[PDB]
């Protein structure tokens, strides 16, 4: 079974004019969204003004229009890369109010992804973090137990809030300096493993609460050097899979012409012995102990170009000279006065304007199995991938036993765009035909999330009114079924009124959420007695047990010293913090202080916490004495 994981660039929605709606998600199993960032000292971004940093800008993390970030944000927090594009921008006919986008971050690209998953109900969404520009703080965050925890907890909250199915870590690169000013340490090797364990544990906890199986992945470096600075074998066992970046092996940072993503060893390549080609890199990974089913092969939807390059061997493996601007790289598709020359071409741009056009001639290396363009007149050389080379790579994926293909990125395929119109065959259709056999046409298999925070809104001798937090689904939640002994009820909203009940009777109500395809959540329950200050709240809940909280308010004309809470609860409580359980009889409970919780002022509140087993009930007949 094969995977197709596509990268969506946040910034594609501006000049490149590639919107979420444009995406045909029948051709994907997974969509990675690039990028989110790490908060540090109240800002995020990379402030380095070194020339290898393409985005020398930082932003404050505190954002009044984003509920999760409407506060002083602590160090290590996962934060939105660009709030306007990510959650603030309003999209026409989406159903969003002004308040939803303006103060609740329910709009933007994340809103569009929610609509996309509904349209294509097999699709799983991942938030990618870091990347080349925003990897400056991973080392700092991973070096301390406290910032690893903050990061892992923020990741779980991010996923829940904005509807992602997992997180992808793109740390470029542990223990090595990429952009001067960025943090990196040798202990990054042990600390990268600790971070992934800390994230995985957090995701497992939350997946049990939520009824989801959350995914964890990384994007890793295709070199022995990356292997030498990480514990690949260990991390392969923690992750769902590894997106190996088997591209950018060579480009306009070097003075010899070469291939961006060569598949096999070409001995005629001066750099053959560095293993900077696909099969070399896979051999590096397998030799480290990485199972080949844990690798998803990266492929590029772009090419790389040098501006002035020697004429022998049709431009291949020749010396290159810089231009008037001092750079070796040619003027790529999206390059302008502010970017300078980056040598990066969308495949679309190449196919519409460069392949056997404008003086560029296509040649084929039948050893490396990749194409390249050379213009004898200008001296410009371009390494790229096409449908022919893509078909060789899909054959490799199937023969070597890799588990899929990842590609960078969605907007670079043959499309019509503000700067080119390509009408020829699409790289992505090659990946689909070759790895899946054809577009995916599957039904919803993803169940809705578990019901939470069941409360009794009102109670009667013969009736009860229940409310709960609405569950979520990828397509939508159609109804809730409530059971108690022999009886059954249902509702299309997250509340119900139940009538015709025996007075002074104990009932245990189990609630599950359904979707249209017929999936369902796992039951959650609450115990209620019909009729004839301490407020009890449930902080976290898996099936078997839950964490709780009690706030004790003093409405007194005196201070409360050595307080003792007495109440009855038709349920079992196991552990209490900031408190001790004095006694129990027929679900009646006596609780006492921890000695430094003795004093509660009149109008003051003492807050204590505990855990329980089974399902929650209602704290009743409470007294403070
Ligand atoms: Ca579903």
């Amino acid at each position: 079974s094969q995977k197709i994981v596509g990268y969506f660039p946040s910034w594609g929605v501006y000049g490149r004019n590639y919107q979420v709606a444009d995406i045909d998600a029948s051709k994907l199993t997974h969509l990675n969204y690039a990028f989110a960032d790490i908060c540090w000292n109240g800002k995020h971004g990379n402030p380095s003004t070194h020339p290898d940093n393409p985005n020398k800008q930082t932003w404050n993390c505190k954002e009044s229009g984003v509920p999760l970030q409407n506060k002083e944000v602590p160090n290590g927090t996962l934060v939105l890369g660009e709030p306007w594009a990510d959650v603030t921008k309003s999209y026409p006919v989406s159903g969003t109010t002004w308040e939803d986008c303006d103060k609740y971050a329910r709009c933007g690209n994340f809103g569009e992804l929610k609509r996309l998953k509904a349209k294509y109900p097999h699709l799983k969404t991942i938030i990618s973090v870091g990347g080349w520009t925003w990897s400056n703080r991973f080392s700092d965050m991973a070096a301390d137990e406290k910032t690893r925890k903050v990061f892992a907890e923020s990741t779980v909250a991010f996923l829940r809030a904005y509807g992602f199915d997992g997180v992808d870590l793109d740390w470029e690169y542990p223990g090595v300096e990429t952009i001067p000013g960025g943090s990196y340490r040798p202990e990054d090797k042990q600390n990268f493993t600790l971070l992934l364990q800390d994230v995985r544990n957090a995701l497992n906890k939350a997946g049990a609460e939520d009824g989801k199986q959350y995914l964890l992945t990384i994007a890793s470096g295709a070199s022995q050097r990356y292997a030498d600075h990480t514990e690949l074998k260990k991390i392969s066992q923690i992750l769902d899979w590894i997106n190996i970046m088997t591209y950018d092996f060579h480009g306009g940072w070097e003075a010899t012409s070469n291939h961006n993503a060569a598949l096999y060893k070409d001995p005629n390549d001066p750099a053959a012995n560095t293993n900077f080609y696909v099969d070399g890199a896979i051999n590096v990974y397998t030799n480290e102990g990485v199972p080949v089913d844990k690798l998803v092969l990266g492929v590029p939807f772009y090419g790389r170009g040098w501006k002035s390059c020697g004429k022998e061997n049709n431009g291949q493996y020749q010396p290159c000279k810089p231009g008037s601007d001092g750079k070796l790289a040619s003027k790529g598709t999206w390059d302008d006065y502010s970017t300078g020359d980056t040598g990066v071409y969308d495949y679309g741009d190449l196919a519409a304007n460069y392949v056997n056009k404008n003086g560029f001639v296509r040649y084929w290396n039948d050893t490396a199995k990749v194409p390249y363009l050379y213009n004898a007149t200008t001296g410009t050389f371009i390494s790229y991938d096409d449908n022919e080379s893509m078909k060789y790579k899909t054959d490799y994926i199937k023969t070597k036993g890799l588990s899929g293909a990842m590609f960078w990125e969605l907007s670079g395929d043959c499309r019509t765009s503000p700067k080119y119109s390509c009408s020829g065959p699409k790289l992505l259709d090659t990946l689909v035909k070759e790895l899946l056999g054809g577009p995916i046409n599957q039904k919803d298999t993803e169940p809705p999330t578990n019901v939470k925070n069941i409360v009794v809104t009102n109670k009667n001798s013969n009736s009860v009114q229940l409310n709960w937090t609405a569950s979520t689904d990828n397509v939508g939640v159609t109804e809730y079924e409530i059971t108690a002994g022999e009886e059954k009820w249902s509702t299309t909203t997250n509340s119900i009124t139940i009538k015709n009940l025996k007075p002074n009777t104990e009932y245990t109500f189990s609630i599950i959420a359904k979707d249209a395809a017929g999936n369902k959540s796992q039951p959650t329950a609450l115990t209620v007695k019909t009729d004839e200050t301490a407020t009890f709240s449930v902080t976290s809940n898996w099936g078997s047990g839950y964490n709780f909280s009690i706030i004790i308010k003093n409405n007194g004309t005196t201070p409360i010293k050595n307080w003792k809470l007495e109440f009855d609860y038709s349920g079992n409580l196991t552990q209490v913090w900031d408190s001790k359980i004095s006694s129990k009889t027929n679900n009646h409970y006596v609780i006492t202080n921890a000695g430094w919780n003795g004093e509660i002022p009149s109008g003051g509140s003492i807050t204590i916490g505990g855990a329980g087993t089974g399902n929650p009930a209602e704290l009743l007949n409470a007294v403070i004495s």
